[PDB]
DNA sequence: CTAGCG
DNA sequence: ATCCCACAACGCTAG
RNA sequence: GAGGGUGCUUGUACACCCAUAGGGUGAGGUUAAGAAUUACACUCACUAAGUGUGAACAACACAUACAACUUGUGGGAUA
């Protein structure tokens, strides 16, 4: 049977459950201690990573051995002494033990471990670098951290235990979206998979990610949904008798260039602004736009996804054309107008994931 | 306490000095064989130097410094890669390393691994010959017994005199790199060039005045600077002005009854700090165009009146003003005093 | 409730 | 200082 | 007055404050000067912001309309 669940990442507030601000600041220690400790187990997991497969390569390089990184007491070419995810996870729980929960390790080891096997040939080709891990990572954590999961009735919040750091939902006025979504967690209705937790700025944010099964419309399947990227126009789609035009020029590009104007004056000046101190606050303003500018597009993004969908979902079209451009049978390039291509900020990731819990069918033209 | 000598670096082109095609296709051949053996013995390299240095935590495996790499590659690779370039990486990856080790330690950084488009290096003894040819109108010279020349074109920048100096000895060169991106070579060249002590000279004559829309206007020679904007010094002074509005709308509607020096503080705060901003920003302009006039070695200083009558002029307000701003002629000519330079009020 | 291993 | 593309999001058992 | 903070995360408007925040400082390293001190687009960090009860810079309670809500980790491609 396929999979019927897509994996679904949502942002859940947790506020540390204790009365006194010298315990919440304890709390607020260990959470950053444990950020740092997993940057550094992580960047230490990947170069552990390297090494041996590096090993594996001057050996066939000298002695043209095939040997194969697995255990010897198992292989007689191996040059492991147990699993090489073992292996790397014993090196990070001697090197952090006791300072952290060794599920954060064990559940960043695996997802270090599943990737770098995939890009193996990339890396003995020598056409990718080794992931630097940054110090702002939100650190993994797994099924075992959560416990003793209840609605509290008197504090109107979800509370869990966190690792034995006990912790109440802040979900705010969210009374129909995701207080529904922990309530069947609570009874065992929803999967819960591995998340992550966020730190930005005093706040604890809680990246729970859960499968979301697929959902089920009235869709039809010699329908089709033909949108075309006329990028004057963010969106506009066919079906039938039906024209939608989703997006405006003055809504996306004028916007986006007040932004810009905004960014690239308070870059203009920043030399002269309070200097002495570093490349972080000279630059203070204009990092204040690093992230304006990707929150604003993305937004626009998920909006324009959105109302493709539902007109996709209202009108039963089962079987949406990404009509790209090819203007004029593959005519050389007009002035310009605004959106571009098709994948521009993560466009077709959307789609195509909203598309995919909603059941369309996507064809790519 | 730092070197007296700086590293400066250069990107020019190199060409093969062979006549036929063919051999030129064959020399880049070998090129990208000896860029490919420099990659793999780079990484081999570091990889094992991180192996010797963190044996306690490479427990898991089954049961100078330079010399063990350095014979390994070399083994690995004799004849077809010469040595020296592997020599001068080995010491280059031991250097990193020995660099880096306690954030290698500690965890803060991975491994650095090295790419297919790494540059390999190489020292003073692979170059040979390096003379400046008339009859080839570029700078020749052999590299590992193989001739090359130099493309810079239609280039007018620096390059030239650079290249001038190193063949007439004037430049020292340091472990340089050769890099091949899109079918043609670059020779990363690194200059050890000590730093000539700067001394002023009359000859040269910095004219400085101010403008309607740049603060600070300076012509010397071909070299042109702007000092500030507009807008840039603009900006704190409309903040600190609507701040002080609003502070006195808030003020007047506030409760009053408890003293008048209660209630206009902030506005008496409000006019200090504008008033220090306007200072603080008049002293680090005159002391970009101090610096400015000290790094190309202009002794003379001369300010342009350039007001005339009428014109253009007598309508706009003229940012800074006149020379009867906040004190910066006292400034400028205070820190030229310092610095010795020729301060003719024109 | 945590840690360990494939 | 702009903009693609890839992969993850375990699962069981023992003290 | 731009920009913020609180009103679950995001955008738009919306009350309320903060706001010279493109500012006020702290520490580490480097430098110049006889000194005061100055400099660092060097490193890192701190700091402002709703109403009521509440001695409280403790805690709790309350706090708008619309739309969005699959995010994170990494890399490769523009100085």
């Amino acid at each position: 049977m396929g999979k019927s669940t897509l994996k679904h990442t949502r942002k859940i507030q947790i506020l540390i459950d204790l009365p006194t601000k010298d315990e919440k600041k304890e709390v607020m220690d260990m959470m950053y201690q444990w950020r740092d400790r997993c940057f550094r187990a992580a960047n230490i997991i990947v170069t552990h990573l390297y090494v041996q497969e590096m090993i594996k390569d001057f050996f066939y390089l000298s002695e043209g051995i095939k040997y194969k990184l697995a255990d010897e007491k198992k292989d007689e070419k191996g040059i492991l002494q147990r699993s090489r995810m073992n292996t790397t996870y014993r090196v990070v729980s001697d090197r952090f033990k006791g300072e952290m929960p060794t599920n954060i390790l064990s559940t960043l080891n695996h997802g270090l471990i599943s990737s770098f096997n995939k890009n193996r040939v990339q890396y003995w080709k020598g056409e990718r670098s080794l992931p630097n891990f940054k110090k702002d990572m939100a650190f993994p954590f797994g099924l075992q951290g959560i416990s003793r999961l209840v609605y509290d009735e008197e504090k109107k919040a979800f509370c869990f235990r966190l690792y034995r750091v006990p912790f109440k939902t802040y979900l705010g006025k969210d009374f129909t979206d995701k207080r529904m979504l922990l309530e069947r967690l609570v009874k065992g209705d929803v999967k819960l998979c591995a998340s992550n937790i966020q730190l930005n700025g005093g706040k604890i944010f809680w990246l729970a990610v859960f499968e979301i099964e697929k959902e089920k419309h009235s869709l039809k399947p010699e329908v089709i949904a033909e949108a075309s990227l006329s990028l004057e126009y963010p969106i506009v789609v066919k079906t039938g008798k039906n024209r939608l035009t989703i997006g405006t020029k003055e809504e996306f590009l004028y916007r986006r260039l007040a932004i810009q104007a905004a960014r690239r004056r308070t870059q203009v000046g920043a030399t002269y602004s309070r200097s002495g101190k570093g490349k972080k606050r000279k630059l203070k303003a204009v990092d204040k736009y690093h992230k304006t500018e990707s929150n604003y597009v993305a937004h626009r993004i998920h909006v324009y996804s959105r109302k493709l969908i539902d007109f996709c979902i209202k009108h039963q079209a089962g079987t949406l054309i990404l009509m790209n451009q090819e203007d004029k049978v593959g005519i050389a390039k007009e002035e310009e107008f605004v959106l571009r291509n098709w994948s521009y900020y993560e466009l077709m990731t959307k789609i195509k994931y909203k598309a995919e819990k909603a059941g369309i069918e996507l064809i790519i033209g």
